[PDB]
């Protein structure tokens, strides 16, 4: 039925368990599906969030998704385009008057969705003493006080701040807070069971935490250095992230719950970057690849086993969602780790896609 070589499931499990036995990894969990039917799901290891008596890592365990929150932000922006409240060609300065200045006056909403607005990866937090980074207006004024890194449409550079701006734009046009909109129109609309901007106290002991820096961040009611939680701050689980990825693969709907039109998702899933533009990620050059409307189309093709057209996104944590429309295949994973190690985040993608057989 799923057309999958189960020997690669044993290889995938042994790959995660080996890193767990070696101390390179505390826990790991994944979930893969063919044609919308989950045929393999597993959680490995434990985590030290409860100090001693290590908490078992389960499939419904809650954990931050990091930059996967930006995928929720991209859906919200495109929902407002569907309603006629936003247009991707709108200059940001028409909504945020602080952008009415050289350089920033050319940034359109489309540039923020595709990381082509020239913004740097982050803002200098320790250099903004005496300003309230939680306030929207004072955060934007310090942002436009910062030099733009590249010109608009001149380079692809992943920017966390770019999607915080989108969350502010969502709030200014809808009249409700960003977190209020995403909760009603995406989280509840898609039927996400264990996805929260702020975990209720009854469920906090079911949240996986590997560093007490995350244990203290679980009890906060607002983002520490961002005016909103538009680029990171969501807590979720494998089943919910899998539902979100399957919504894109089915072009905007999941069973009876429709989040976007199928023509909207097609535009989000096609490449939006002009050819020949250089790609940068975290101060280092990155290989060029397709990037849609808030959705990543890379890695795919080339030497990778993922078919050309595979959309994805990664989140610090780490976590990730990968869906192959050509194979009706979706793979989501939780790999809690404090450093990025490609052997734990990217290498299992080779193991997983090597098991796909003829549908
Ligand atoms: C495919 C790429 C990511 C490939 C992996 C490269 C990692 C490079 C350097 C360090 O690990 C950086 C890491 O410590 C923390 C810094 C940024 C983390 C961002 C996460 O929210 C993942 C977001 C990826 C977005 C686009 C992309 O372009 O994803």
């Amino acid at each position: 039925n799923p057309a999958f070589d189960m020997k690669q499931i044993n290889a995938l499990n042994g790959h995660y368990q080996t890193m767990i036995d070696n101390g390179d990894l505390q826990c790991a969990s994944y979930m893969m599906s063919r044609g919308g039917e989950v045929f393999a799901a597993e959680s490995l290891g434990e985590f030290t969030g409860g100090q001693k008596e290590k908490q078992t890592f389960q499939l419904d365990t809650i954990r931050e998704i990091g930059a996967l929150t930006a995928v929720f932000t991209a859906v919200a922006v495109m929902q407002l385009v569907e309603k006629g409240l936003l247009d991707l060609k709108m200059p940001v300065k028409l909504i945020l008057p602080a952008f009415d200045k050289p350089g920033f006056g050319e940034i359109k909403i489309l540039h923020l969705l595709t990381h082509t607005a020239g913004l740097s990866f982050e803002l200098d937090i320790q250099k903004a003493e005496g300003i309230d980074l939680t306030n929207e207006e004072e955060w934007i004024n310090y942002l436009v006080s910062t030099p733009l890194e590249y010109g608009v449409d001149e380079a692809w550079n992943y920017s966390r701040t770019g999607f915080v701006i989108l969350g502010i734009i969502i709030s200014k046009v809808t009249g409700v807070s960003y977190e209020q909109y995403v909760t009603k129109h995406i989280i509840e609309a898609l039927g996400l069971e264990r996805t929260y901007f702020y975990v209720p106290d009854t469920l906090k002991e079911e949240v996986c935490v590997i560093s007490e820096h995350e244990c203290v961040q679980l009890e906060k009611s607002h983002h520490p250095y961002f005016p909103n939680k538009a680029t990171s701050g969501l807590y979720s689980s494998l089943r919910d992230i899998w539902k979100l990825a399957e919504m894109f693969r089915n072009k905007g709907r999941l069973k009876d719950k429709k989040l976007l039109g199928r023509k909207t998702v097609e535009a989000m899933l096609r490449n939006q970057i002009k050819p020949g533009l250089p790609f940068y990620f975290f101060g280092a050059p990155r290989e060029e690849g397709g990037f849609g409307l808030g959705i990543n189309l890379w890695p795919a093709g080339d030497h990778y086993f993922m078919t050309e057209g595979t959309f994805s996104h990664l989140g610090m944590g780490w976590c990730g969602m990968f869906s192959d429309p050509a194979e009706d295949f979706t793979y989501v994973f939780f790999t809690p780790i404090s450093e990025f190690h490609p052997h734990a985040v990217l290498t299992p993608l080779n193991i997983v896609w090597a098991g796909i057989e003829l549908e």
